[PDB]
C-alpha cells in the first residue's frame, strides 16, 4: 500500500499518460527488521522514454511496531529538514511530499529524494573494522571527521533559533529534561525499571549545568553521529535522522557525537577487537567545534551522563522490541542491556 499511494500521489504530480509505478527497493534493515525509512523506486514514461527516480519514506510506527519514541510529529522533521535546506549548506535531502492525517498509509509519513553515498555501519558496528570508514587512511577518516563537525558547527549557527524553529518548543534544557524522563517512563512499561537510571535522574538534577543551561539554545539535530549521514569521498552529502531535532545547548549535540562514538568503542572492546581510538577524541571535536564557531563549549561530562541515560531509553525499547518479536526472553534485569553501563558509573564518579 505505500508503493501504491506513492504511485497515486506521482499521478497527480507527473503529466497525464505518464503511468507511473512504485516498487519497495529496501524496506527492512539487514537483520530483516522494518526499517527507519523505505527506499522506493519510481518509474514512468516521458516523451516515449522511461525516467526511473528513486525516493525514501519516513512512516511514523504504529503501536504494535514497539515504537522508540512516545509520541512522532513527523511534521516537525519535515519542517527541519525543508529549513535547514533553505537556510543553510548544510546537505539534507529534498522534502517532497507530507501526509500528515495519516488517513491515507494508517499513519504520517513524508517522501524525499534519494541521495546516493555510503554511511559508517551501525551493524556491525564501523568500529568492528571491515568497512569502508574503519580502512580507510588516518587523514581520510579525520576529513570525514572534520566535515561532519562543521556540518553541527553550521548547524548551531542558524541565527534566532528560537524563533525560526518556534514550533518545536523555563529553559529548553529543562523542557528536554522533562521529556527524557518522559521517554524513560514510556520505556518502563514495556520492560521493567532501571535502579541505576534512576539514581541518574537525580543526580543530573542535582548537577545541573546552569552556566550551559542559561545561554541561547541553538536547533539541535538530536542523533548527531556519523551513522546517520550520508557521504561521497569522506564528504557529507546529506544529514540524515532527524526524529530527536531539538531546541537546546549546543553542548548537547557535541557530547551526542563523542559518546555515540565512545558506546561503539565499547562495544569493539567487548568483541576484543580494538576499534578506532583516534576517531572523534573530545580534545579534538572541541578544537574543531570551537575554531569554527568562536563559541566555547561548557563542560561536557554532564552531557555525557545525559546522552548515557537517552542511549539506555534506546536499548530498552530494543529490549521490547526484541521480546515483542520473540527473538529474547524478558531479561532477569533490564541493566544488562545496558553495555556501556559501567562507562556511566565512571563518569558518575567524576567530580566536575
Ligand atoms: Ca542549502
Ligand atoms: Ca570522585
Ligand atoms: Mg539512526
Ligand atoms: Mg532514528
Amino acid at each position: 500500500t505505500l508503493p501504491a499511494v506513492i504511485s497515486r500521489w506521482l499521478s497527480s504530480v507527473l503529466p497525464g499518460g505518464a503511468a507511473p509505478e512504485v516498487t519497495v527497493e529496501s524496506g527492512v534493515d539487514s537483520t530483516g527488521m522494518s526499517s527507519e525509512t523505505i527506499i522506493l523506486t519510481a518509474r514512468w514514461q516521458q516523451d516515449g522514454r522511461s525516467i526511473q527516480q528513486k525516493l525514501v519514506a519516513r512512516v511514523a510506527p504504529a503501536a504494535e511496531d514497539v515504537p522508540v519514541f512516545p509520541t512522532y510529529r513527523l511534521d516537525h522533521q519535515f519542517e527541519v529538514i525543508r529549513l535547514v535546506g533553505e537556510l543553510t549548506d548544510v546537505p539534507v535531502p529534498r522534502v517532497r511530499w507530507i501526509e500528515t492525517t495519516g488517513d491515507v498509509l494508517g499513519t504520517p509519513f513524508f517522501l524525499m529524494d534519494y541521495v546516493e553515498g555510503v554511511v559508517p555501519p551501525d551493524v556491525m558496528p564501523y568500529t568492528f573494522g571491515d568497512n569502508w570508514f574503519a580502512d580507510a587512511p588516518a587523514e581520510r577518516q579525520r576529513q570525514l571527521q572534520d566535515a561532519t563537525v562543521a556540518a553541527l558547527a553550521t548547524l548551531h549557527s542558524i541565527p534566532n533559533a528560537q524563533n525560526t524553529f518556534s514550533f518545536l518548543t523555563d529553559t529548553t534544557l529543562h523542557r528536554h529534561f522533562n521529556w527524557v524522563r518522559s521517554w524513560y517512563d514510556f520505556a518502563v512499561e514495556g520492560i521493567g525499571r532501571s535502579p541505576l537510571l534512576e539514581r541518574t535522574f537525580e543526580w543530573l538534577q542535582s548537577h545541573w549545568p546552569d552556566d550551559a543551561a542559561a545561554r541561547e539554545p541553538v536547533l539541535l539535530w538530536g542523533d548527531a553521529r556519523v551513522g546517520n549521514v550520508l557521504y561521497r569521498d569522506f564528504q557529507p552529502v546529506a544529514v540524515l535522522d532527524w526524529e530527536m531535532v531539538a531546541l537546546g545547548p549546543r553542548e548537547l549535540d557535541v557530547a551526542w557525537m563523542i559518546f555515540a562514538h565512545r558506546v561503539f568503542q565499547e562495544l569493539a572492546g567487548l568483541a576484543t577487537l580494538p576499534g578506532l581510538p583516534e576517531v572523534m577524541r573530545e580534545d579534538d571535536v572541541r578544537a574543531t567545534y570551537q575554531a569554527l564557531t568562536g563559541v566555547e563549549l561548557g563542560d561536557l561530562h554532564w552531557f555525557y551522563v545525559y546522552s548515557g541515560v537517552m542511549w539506555a531509553c534506546v536499548f530498552m525499547r530494543t529490549g521490547a522490541r526484541r521480546v515483542h518479536f520473540g527473538e529474547i526472553e524478558k531479561p532477569d534485569d533490564v541493566e544488562s542491556l545496558f553495555y556501556h553501563a559501567g562507562l556511566m558509573k565512571h563518569l558518575l564518579g567524576e567530580e566536575h
